[PDB]
């Protein structure tokens, strides 16, 4: 009912409801991931895990609790600590905390495990859930009490090796978004005001939501440097016998990616799932009505399913008798299955099937023998087309500007701005506050999204679009999630 | 290197084996442990096995919240861990961390299921849960937080549910026997030992000879219609009458790793069955006094490529900061099944020296014969580990007929197979009497482990070994985890 361009958050809520991706729950901010959503997580998890295993990153599991004494005697997703005080009706002798971060457990372990240069590099990953206690206005995948992620943490003898890993991981995050989810992203560096607190440098991939003009951070990969090694005394004796601090990285990516995929590819009809991650790629809809199944149509449906599955196509036959074919068409459209295969009496009488693409609605009459190759072709086409259209929208959403008087216009067009910036942090705070004020008066704030790796030329003497001081680099700004 | 002997101080041996093989890091909070990458590799092998198999059965993965409300939890709790505070302030309502997810998932099941067309519903989750007991913990075997999978299905009939119960139990037998080379006994739990709220619990039970204790390896419950009544999970059948669903739930945990360690470990540390070894063959180049250094490394990489063509999992330990003898000890204590040594002598002869971990036997193998001979050796090692463990299991069970045989058999560190009337009060009586007699860290009580599927014949008039009433079935008892 709600149109994506007119009432975006209503559209998002409804499209997620009707798609059966999630279910509600009696504790606020929590959402059940049903298979239609969880399978997408499984796909990107397998891709990213295969790739980091090639880099020698090994998975691990740390306890979810920290002792009161370890906390009393690192910035997390919650400012305060959640305490477990009882088991059943019995008070614990000492209350324990749900860990605010994994770093508080992992880094003391790293300080024990690393003693010598022979022990480096150390590369660990953990797939797990994460809890937040101070979410506001929850919404599936974007603002939740609990989400899923992977977090990698590595330690190296040199900063050069650590940085190399940071960038390799950022490239894997680009591939996670662009090759699996068909979502284009922009590689860049965070501002001093937006990077990880105690780290040296934060790199990020950023996406864009045209319907509200907002940038959204897709994933991050931090050069932590030696600051945490000094805090946690993670030292190694080098080849010459001198004690040195390790150079660390950490990197994470969450189920927020599913939300970004949803928002990127949905239309007024509902979700559109990229074929590479869809739980079902082709739904076979028999043109049947209740109490009339002779076996002719369902038998051919089953033969077609077998044939498609031998080409590794994920197929479901919706043979539920109590629904009309048109009901099923709309049901699977709203889920965003990328292809629908229609088989009725006429198709049986002709040796063909009618196949409809979800992204464009185009229909193809395809002989049974041709189904498996043609479908593979179509799915790649759909995947590619989903990405390129999104990429086009991304580039139409960014305006390259020179001066501050160009900001509020572009923000009113629901656009990001790429502007020469002196990178002075106080100026980012000033720009946020005054774009926020301006927005208020006009009826919010605009902040740095990233400093892109891809830098256009900077003419000699170009001045900062805000302070008028010498500009350092081109910086991508916008309203933000 | 391990120095405690498995048959002398079993607990010290076990701690040494799991720490020196880099599987476990002990932790500030008792009963919680850091699971290091070497352990996580084995977990990932059995996880992949079981996940692939349940996908063939149509079970889909999902993710439900880690928290559960007081009212859902108690519609149904001394192991449940309560979050009661955030910072210094009480939560308005305490919430529980999941010890299991029946009460989390089944309100959603009742919402989702309306028609016989909605069945069977088959969901699974891979996650961690928390059971905060104060009895003695053991890394892997009995912990306060652990990784597991939990599957939950709903069916139109009891018979279909029971088929799935038994199919999953067979997958747990394969998990232990086929992957981990650990023999298990299928049975049903006694009325007193079955899952609370369920109808019938089936189990696979393992045995640890060094301390004489049985342990439940995995469990598969027929929940029946009991939880369907609790949560109003109903469907309209084909005739239009409302019926309760018939449910199953099943789980298996990282306990499986503990049982593998204890089953196959020896005085030198771990022994990993080839089917779950992430490194099946470690290649050790013998570099001494610069003799053929480049040639040896090249031939090692060639041999790695050749072996990977046969799907053998190979690692070259060409780390320069360790001697060959160090690498021998390192990969032995970590339990790599096969070690391949290549030095100048081996290069000259066109062979390699291969040492199998379980027996220490050495082989001189031509390069051309390496892949078929190593495949044969690995299947021989796998089968031999299983057969030796199965022999120890058989020797650890005494078949008895009267209660005065119980304490001697328990004192030989054995289980007992006894005819039992299956009256539930007699199990409490037997636990208490055997505890008292044990006196004259873990409990000395003998409880039922399972009523085996495999039933010896019950001669007419056989008396229950404890009550003297007519025996019903043969029952396996022991001290237990
Ligand atoms: C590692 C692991 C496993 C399992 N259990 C249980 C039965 C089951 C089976 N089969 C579950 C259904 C799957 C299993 O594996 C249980 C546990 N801890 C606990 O009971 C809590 C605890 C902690 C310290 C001391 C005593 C007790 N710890
Ligand atoms: O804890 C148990 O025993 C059952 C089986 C997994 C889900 N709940
Ligand atoms: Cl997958
Ligand atoms: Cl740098
Ligand atoms: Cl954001
Ligand atoms: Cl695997």
């Amino acid at each position: 009912t709600a149109k994506k361009d007119e009432n975006f958050s209503e559209w998002y809520t409804q499209a997620i409801v009707r798609s059966e991706m999630i279910e509600y729950y009696d504790i606020s901010g929590c959402y059940i991931m049903r298979p239609w959503a969880f399978h997408i997580w499984e796909k990107v998890q397998r891709f990213f895990d295969d790739e980091i295993k090639k880099m020698g990153v090994e998975n691990s599991y740390f306890p979810m609790f920290v002792s009161r004494h370890k906390l009393e005697k690192v910035e997390g997703f919650s400012p305060e600590v959640a305490w477990v005080t009882h088991y059943g009706d019995s008070p614990l002798p000492e209350k324990i905390a749900i860990r605010p971060t994994s770093e508080t457990i992992m880094y003391p372990a790293y300080a024990k495990w690393i003693r010598s240069h022979r022990d480096l590099p150390l590369k660990l990953n953990q797939w797990c859930s994460v809890v937040r206690w101070e979410f506001k206005q929850p919404t599936p995948f974007l603002r939740t009490r609990e989400f899923l992620w992977q977090e990698g943490h590595t330690a190296h003898a040199t900063e050069e090796e650590a940085w190399e890993l940071v960038l390799d991981i950022l490239e894997l995050y680009r591939r996670w978004y662009e090759e699996c989810l068909a979502v284009p992203v922009i590689k860049g560096e965070k501002s001093e005001g937006e990077k990880f607190a105690g780290g040296k440098k934060t790199t990020t991939v950023e996406a864009f939501i045209p319907e509200n003009g907002r940038g959204i951070q897709a994933a991050t990969s931090h050069l932590l440097g030696t600051n945490f090694a000094k805090m946690f005394e993670i030292e190694f004796e080098d080849e010459e016998g001198h004690k040195r601090l390790v150079h660390q990285t950490s990197w994470g990516c969450t189920t927020r990616s599913l939300g970004v995929m949803i928002m990127t590819h949905g239309d007024d009809k509902g979700l559109v799932i990229p074929p590479r991650v869809a739980s079902v790629q082709v739904v076979i809809i028999p043109i049947l009505f209740k109490d009339e199944n002779t076996g002719e149509i369902l038998g051919k449906c089953r033969e077609l399913k077998t044939m498609l599955e031998k080409a590794d196509i994920r197929v479901r036959i919706d043979d539920r008798s109590n629904y009309t074919p048109g009901w099923k068409y709309n049901h699977w459209e709203v889920k965003g299955v990328p292809l629908r295969l229609e088989l009725g009496p006429k198709d049986l009488a002709k040796g063909t099937a009618r196949v409809v693409r979800r992204d464009t609605g185009e229909a193809y009459q395809i002989s049974w023998a041709d189904l498996a190759p043609k479908l593979l072709e179509l799915m790649e086409g759909i995947q590619r087309s989903l990405f390129e259209k999104a990429k086009a929208r991304l580039h139409e959403g960014i305006e390259k500007i020179s001066t501050f008087d160009e900001v509020m216009p572009a923000l009113n067009r629901k656009h990001l701005v790429l502007a020469p910036w002196c990178e002075d942090p106080e100026s980012e705070e000033q720009i946020k506050k005054e774009t926020q004020k301006l927005s208020e008066i006009q009826a919010g704030a605009m902040k740095t999204l990233c400093i892109p790796f891809d830098q256009p030329p900077m003419p000699e003497g170009t001045k900062c679009f805000y302070t008028g001081k010498p500009a350092k680099r081109w910086t991508l700004w916008g309203r933000s999630y």
